[PDB]
């Protein structure tokens, strides 16, 4: 069932800003780890003396990293004079968020039809605003209302039809072609104390409905009219006998926040490949890979989606599967991206629900829960 | 001339540590970037509940990146109870420091005899005490006094003769053993507002010589008996043509600090090809080469040293030369290593002066000022 109850018109996934304490050595990290270019900036050598930003860029992923700069260096400035190029940035703000959370997606954008109009429906239907709409050079409105914890929903919308006015493009020579087949953002997942008020206060803003599903937490999936915003939330399950990590999260990220992307591949072999090539050598880490009894396992639940072969790479890079009444999953996760265990990376990619394919295809993997499980204990007898 | 005042018995640098705002990020860049292998950890999976501090080293360069977790993990603990592994290091200080400088060296670290002795005579000499000396596991006694701007000189002393107690030696898979060659940290500068206060100050605690030498600074050269501890401090030039680099530190740092740090290769056209392959995939890029009016002046110059082909893979990889009355210097400037135009890194190899080759051989590379600007003018006819 699918309502389609969107109170604006809204696109897709545009960009994920992660706020920093230095967004150099982040977007650098991230470029090599993940096979982002570097596509855009906005910092000193642009005339911004308030904020460096830098944007990566993978077929429609964006990932922008901004840290502030010293507030000397634009003291003088008002916001009617500002050279940030992102306006509802705040230095006050940017170091609070860090210092409070560590480094985390700041905003999640959506790319929307009108974002002023988007923006003033949305406080209307209960969003609490964050930061107003805002024309930059008569080409693009940027508005901001809070999603949970301190994560923002970003609108975004363009007259025409170039990230944002005041980016450069960034120079070839610094602009290395890295591609490890990651192609755009899937779904973006919140924790939060308690999933029910999370849920309805932003469905009640986004006319959002819930995802049709089918350890340690709750969860239920918002999307937008095609399916194709995604926006997951979690809630922790007390009384556990493993400590929910969820809850975990919560602990140490100083509360609410956004737990992973999930990041689709056109090739999630060749991803997890390159990726896992790189995991010592400045990339990432992957979670630790399941028992040989989850691959022997594969067979049963997706022999008729996967030849032999095929699951036999899934079992080199540890690649999970899981399967809905539509379609399939494949799926892994990164250790935790930064110094705290709260926000990690999961790449996917999906198979089945051709009309293109629609969105949401497989699930997210939460019958992998018990699978694992089953394997865990398979192994050890 | 060489009086050998050292107050105290000074060995070796030790290490340099980094206060970041996520050190996992900071930590993986530089790692890829400059070749150095993952050697030790102090963070959440050692018990370290306050700090996460991450080790790199190649040869006997030592780089430290710490972090600090949300002060909740720890707000139980006392100081007789902490589970910080660097008892120096406090939550408050370090958002402090990473607010107002940036990425940045909180420590310049030497190994000395008795690290109890030399703070007492240190500070009975003048240097303000930063954190007094802490016996670690009957082992290892670590101090701290100031040394210009945020930055302290760590004194550490070792009974035995393992990087320190509560560090854990990282494992083998996560320990990619890249290596391109940096082998010792040769010195570490400090950029001030006034040379002389800043020179009488830390010559006056530690009984540092000045160190025999021989645009936009004044500098000199603080140096150890041995003359292998070398502390260069710059001070700006106001009013000249083009703005003092050392200026523009200042206001983009917030004051003092430490300006570069200069790594022995031991092979630099090595470090420097293998530098520069990965400056565009998560690296570091280097300043903008000389034009080669430079390189057909270095024939006259240095052409009893350097053949006409290592000359020229001078040229191809960017490489400054100069010399002393004693030896010859190959070196050469990273750009910024993180948003700010502030802190960088100098590469170096120094020929002569064989005794053991002799600290400081061939000096610090000041007739590159004007031998860079006279190839620039001369390039331009
Ligand atoms: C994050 C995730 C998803 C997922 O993507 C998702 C949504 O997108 C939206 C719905 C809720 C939802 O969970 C799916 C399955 C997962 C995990 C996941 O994180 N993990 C864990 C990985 C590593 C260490 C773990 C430690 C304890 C507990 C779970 C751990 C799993 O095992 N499965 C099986
Ligand atoms: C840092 C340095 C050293 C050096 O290592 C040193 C000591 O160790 C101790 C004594 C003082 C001292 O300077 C030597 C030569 C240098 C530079 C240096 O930074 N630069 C610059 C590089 C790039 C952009 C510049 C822009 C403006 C002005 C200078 C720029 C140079 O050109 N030369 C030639
Ligand atoms: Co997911
Ligand atoms: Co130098």
């Amino acid at each position: 069932k699918n309502p389609k109850s969107d109170k604006f018109k809204v696109k897709r996934f545009h960009h994920i800003e992660f706020w920093c304490g230095d967004a150099t050595n982040v977007a650098r990290r991230f470029s090599w780890g993940l096979g982002m270019r570097f596509s855009a900036k906005s910092d000193l050598s642009t005339g911004n003396m308030v904020h460096a930003s830098y944007l990566l860029t993978s077929g429609d992923l964006r990932f922008l990293f901004t840290a502030p700069y010293s507030p000397s260096l634009s003291a003088g400035e008002i916001k009617p004079t500002t050279t940030a190029s992102i306006p509802s940035f705040d230095h006050g703000s940017c170091r609070s968020f860090f210092s409070s959370h560590g480094l985390g997606v700041r905003a999640v954008a959506i790319e929307v039809e009108d974002a002023e109009s988007a923006f003033s429906i949305s406080v209307a239907n209960g969003a609490i605003p964050s930061s107003p709409p805002i024309v930059l050079n008569e080409a693009v409105t940027i508005a901001e209302v809070k999603l949970y914890g301190d994560v923002v929903l970003r609108y975004v919308s363009y007259k025409a039809e170039e990230f944002l006015p005041g980016f450069e493009r960034v120079e070839d020579a610094s602009s290395f072609p890295l591609d490890y087949g990651i192609r755009r953002l899937d779904h973006a997942v919140g924790n939060v104390p308690e999933l029910g008020p999370a849920l309805t206060y932003v469905a009640g803003f986004t006319g959002f409905h819930q995802f049709a599903e089918f350890s340690g937490l709750n969860s239920a999936v918002l999307a937008s009219n095609d399916e194709m915003v995604l926006l997951p939330i979690n809630e922790p399950v007390h009384g556990t006998k493993r400590k929910s990590q969820i809850q975990t999260y919560l602990e140490h990220n100083e509360g609410a926040g956004l737990q992973h992307l999930a990041l689709m591949s056109e090739d999630i072999f060749r991803t997890l490949r390159e990726m896992r090539k790189r995991s010592s050598i400045g990339g990432f880490d992957f979670m630790p890979s399941p028992p040989p009894t989850y691959y022997q396992n594969l067979k049963k639940r997706v022999g008729d989606v996967l030849s032999d072969d095929q699951i036999k790479e899934c079992e080199e890079l540890g690649i999970l599967v899981d399967r809905d009444d539509q379609g399939t999953l494949l799926q892994i996760f990164t250790k935790p991206l930064g110094d705290r265990p709260t926000i990690f990376i999961e790449i996917i990619q999906r198979v089945g629900c051709m009309m293109y394919q629609s969105g949401g295809c497989g699930g997210f993997g939460k019958g992998n829960f018990s699978e694992l499980f089953k394997s865990i204990e398979e192994y050890e007898k």
